[PDB]
């Protein structure tokens, strides 16, 4: 053995050894159970950074753990290599969008493999390549035929910078997502995801990851934003239907989440284009002044009256600015005594406020707004007939009741989200497999002639949509009629692809279908997915929705893609800045800046080396590969070792904290790697290797059974740590204390070596998740077995029993008393524990003489 710990030497060496065994190639193999984990794979948008390392040591920790322990580990990787990321990443340095993807997927694969993750790259995907995206145009064209996706003009978000319409969620704080520009308004053309008919299962199958974060699940509710409401139907009076035509003459239909507050409303409010509106207004001018005024809170009053169902009350229909025509109803009921809104507005013009809910009993004052009245947790309804005394949810069922009985109403559900809008002005993205022909409109592209290829040799001039400058491209013949027709030039957004990937990586050469259905069946859902927060409300959403549309089709016959979910924190470091001349952003890796400090210690000055002149210090910032902060893993594993990267990065914080950056993490996960490889050369040197202690310890030395018992416990809480807290940092830090006890433990004699053999045995393997290289190198110089067969280090509990004695207690001679001590408890110790517990307290004024037996008994003298 080797005496310098040398990575270089020991850590490809170590990968092509796991390589040529193949241990990371699995396959639907039935004799072995399965274990499917994955880590969000990356955008080609740059260098991997530390960041990533986490990322995935988390995962590659996660899936070594489930190898020693006899599963069947899937742990794939691949690139999303479309939309967005890739291209912009491409044209900030010039080059072809295709060209750029694939060196940076070659350069990102070579990042990775230097870390020794165990990846089954056999099952290796890029996303822009046409054996995988002719999938999801096969799956949009049967979603099409449904009409699950579907084309339509309508109000969109619009990215000046990126030169694109974005999802809801792609926008972020009113900006976009890559761009960070402002986010304006359009009137566009868009193919949506009908996401909202999927809004209920979406909501309630939440309830079935009892193994995600809370915040993630509690995000996704916030967004799909459910709210359980009442459509209400007011009669128009026998007097008031002049000029009304069809259910306008007979109804105004309203909606409200508050129908508890019902028998409370004292007036309606309609738009200016709501048929009542008109008819109104049709010989009185001045309402259509109101009409013409806006298509701030106005209103006039219509004299035209409405009968409430639940009591018969007659309330006047009032013109209002704030009722925008596309309520669904286009008219809203004004309870003013219980909603802020309707009590302003009730107060404008002095219309009347009766109160319907009581809390506790908050005392009632008429002009004076309380936010009590709000309160839809602890109220209960007042004047209210038959509904008095109802909480909110008995009082909501009771008005359903009620309106139906009668017809006058129904429950009405409604969500704040809306569909998922996919088009993209983009070129370097999956194309949409439409043809609009003039004589049979926007067709679908036939199962058997897609994939429609996109072309790779395009650079976008950044001046629109590329695809529709190449008739090349989009003159093509129709689909139904032969005839000349343009191909849909807007592209998939990247979200698609990511949407279902990880079903994809169970059988990536797999040319029938989106997945084979015996993979399928095997692999059935990813048992632990590993990925930062910010995917909450997209990705995170989009796959729930994905998978559920695939096995509607029969694809797959999972109803959710993550069992477990961790997310990591956040890797943070410096970042800086300049501002260029096309308004934007030119961010700075802190490697090439060259800061000036105050007298205190604060950095005041920051400059770019290449030229002294002046940079922006922007702050602590996650490591991020658009902002150009990150740490190359490659200059750290050139440096010190792919184990120190990945040592640092699980040592530093749990994986869910924030992590910051330092210098003084990296040395420090080194000196515990020499530690480590002295430890093991050293216990070599003096002796060679011997079979590791075993069995019954009855002889042992009490300084080697203390051992052994701090080596099991160590074993049992370090798989505590990897399955079940998922704590990386606090299981290494248990080992380190099995280390500490061994420095300080005489190991030379026959019985010290064997004890110190199993002790190192059991020590690499424990950290061999975390830092393969050194502990499959250690392994070796130990044992001649293949680490990975000779499996998870058990608990040998029986080490776990305490050295203890318990001698008998005496009073005059008589046995009164029983006791428990130590193995090596002193006679005073012993003596004061025997007058100390009843039997000898009991039956004593102090003793004359305590008679001591070594180690068997103690007789009081009184
Ligand atoms: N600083 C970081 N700390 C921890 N995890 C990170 C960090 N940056 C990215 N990740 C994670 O790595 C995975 C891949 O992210 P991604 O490919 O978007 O890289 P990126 O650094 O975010 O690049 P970009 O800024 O262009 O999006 C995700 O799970 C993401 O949460
Ligand atoms: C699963 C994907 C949405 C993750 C992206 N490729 C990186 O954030
Ligand atoms: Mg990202
Ligand atoms: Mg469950
Ligand atoms: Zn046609």
């Amino acid at each position: 053995m080797q005496e310098h710990y040398q990575p270089a030497a020991i850590e490809p060496a170590a990968q092509k050894k796991w390589d040529d065994a193949r241990i990371s190639n699995v396959s639907e193999d039935a004799s072995k159970p399965k274990y499917y984990c994955l880590s969000m794979f990356p955008y080609p948008s740059g260098k991997l950074h530390m960041g990533h390392v986490r990322n995935y040591t988390i995962g590659d920790v996660l899936s070594r753990f489930k190898l020693l322990n006899g599963f069947n580990v899937m742990q794939p990787m691949g690139w999303d290599a479309f939309g967005m990321p890739a291209e912009n990443a491409a044209m900030k340095n010039n080059v072809a969008p295709a060209a750029w993807t694939y060196d940076n997927i070659e350069y990102m694969k070579t990042q990775l493999k230097s870390l020794g993750f165990a990846v089954d790259w056999e099952r290796e995907v890029a996303t822009c390549k046409p054996e995988y995206y002719r999938w999801e145009q096969w799956l949009f064209t049967k979603l099409f035929e449904k009409g699950i996706v579907y084309r339509k003009n309508g109000t969109v978000n619009w990215d000046p910078v990126d030169q694109t319409v974005l999802a809801n969620e792609q926008v972020i704080d009113g900006r976009g997502w890559r761009s960070g520009a402002l986010i304006e308004k359009r009137e566009i053309p868009m193919y949506y995801f009908k996401i909202t008919d999927y809004a209920e299962e979406l909501l309630n199958d939440l309830d079935k990851l009892e193994h995600w974060p809370e915040q993630v699940k509690t995000m996704q509710r916030n967004w799909i934003g459910k709210s359980r409401g009442m459509t209400v139907r007011f009669a128009v009076s026998d007097d008031s239907k002049q000029g009304l035509e069809g259910d306008y003459a007979k109804f105004l239909q309203v909606y409200t989440t508050r129908p508890d507050t019902l028998m409370g409303a004292t007036y309606v409010a309609v738009a200016a284009e709501h048929p009542l509106a008109t008819a109104a207004a049709a010989d009185k001018p001045e309402l259509q002044a109101f009409i013409a005024e806006c298509k701030e809170k106005k209103g006039v009053p219509t004299g035209r009256y409405v009968v409430n169902p639940l009591n018969g009350d007659k309330l006047e229909v009032w013109i209002a600015n704030y009722v925008l025509w596309g309520y669904g109803d286009g008219a809203v009921m004004a309870v003013p005594a219980h909603d802020e809104r309707d009590f302003e507005f009730a107060a404008k013009y002095n219309l009347p406020k009766k109160q319907v809910i009581a809390v506790g009993d908050n005392a009632f004052d008429a002009n004076r707004w309380q936010e009590w009245y709000g309160d839809k947790e602890n109220g209960v309804l007042v004047n209210s007939g038959d509904l008095d005394g109802l909480d909110f949810q008995t009082a909501f069922d009771a008005v359903a009741a009620k309106l139906q009985s009668q017809g006058a109403g129904e429950p009405k559900t409604q969500y704040r989200l809306r569909d998922w809008g996919i088009s993209r002005q983009r070129y370097w993205g999956c194309p949409i497999p439409i043809v609009h022909c003039e004589k049979c409109g926007n067709v679908p592209v036939p199962a058997d002639q897609l994939p429609v290829v996109l072309p790779e040799n395009v650079v976008p001039d950044g001046m629109g949509s590329p695809l529709a400058k190449m008739p090349e491209f989009y003159e093509t013949s129709c689909p139904c009629c032969g005839g000349a027709a343009k191909r849909e030039t807007d592209t998939m957004d990247t979200f698609i692809e990511s949407s279902w990937y990880f079903f994809r990586y169970m059988s990536p050469k797999f040319s029938d279908g989106m997945v084979s259905a015996e993979s399928a069946k095997y692999w059935g859902a990813v048992d632990q997915y590993i990925g930062g927060i910010e995917h909450a409300i997209g990705h995170l959403l989009y796959a729930r929705f994905f998978t559920k549309l695939m096995r509607d089709e029969g694809l797959v016959n999972v109803d959710e893609p993550f069992e477990r979910l961790l997310t990591q924190g956040m890797v943070v470091c410096e970042t800086y800045y300049r501002e260029n001349d096309k308004g934007g952003k030119d961010w700075i890796n802190p490697a090439d800046v060259e800061l000036t400090f105050d007298d205190k210690g604060r950095p005041v000055s920051a400059v770019l080396k290449a030229d002294g002149l002046p940079v922006v210090i922007s702050g602590t910032e996650k490591m991020s590969k658009s902002k150009n902060n990150g740490v190359d893993p490659q200059e750290l594993i050139n440096a010190y070792g792919a184990d120190t990267a990945r040592l640092f990065m699980m040592f530093a914080a749990p994986p869910e904290q924030s992590l910051e950056w330092s210098d003084s993490g990296v040395e420090g996960a080194h000196r515990f790697l020499r530690r480590l490889w002295r430890t093991v050369y050293e216990y070599l040197k003096q002796g060679g290797a011997v079979k590791a202690f075993a069995g019954n310890q009855d002889g042992l030395s009490k300084e080697l059974k203390d051992l052994r018992h701090k080596l099991h416990s160590t074993t049992a809480k370090v798989s505590d740590d990897y399955g079940r807290r998922q704590q990386f940092n606090t299981a290494i830090a248990a080992v380190m204390e099995l280390l500490n006890q061994y420095d300080k433990t005489d190991t030379g004699s026959e019985q010290g070596r064997a004890v110190a053999q199993e002790v190192l045995e059991a020590a690499v393997r424990l950290l061999w998740p975390i830092v393969p290289h050194i502990c499959e190198t250690l392994w070796s110089e130990l044992n001649g077995a293949k680490l990975w067969e000779a499996g998870w280090p058990t608990v040998d509990e029986a080490a776990l029993v305490k050295s203890e004695i318990e001698v008998m207690v005496q009073v005059n001679g008589k046995l009164r008393g029983k006791i428990t001590v130590a193995a090596d408890a002193s006679k005073a110790d012993l003596e004061a524990a025997a007058l100390a517990n009843e039997g000898a307290v009991k039956f004593m004024k102090p003793a004359k003489k305590i008679i001591v037996v070594p180690g068997r008994l103690v007789n009081i003298v009184v």
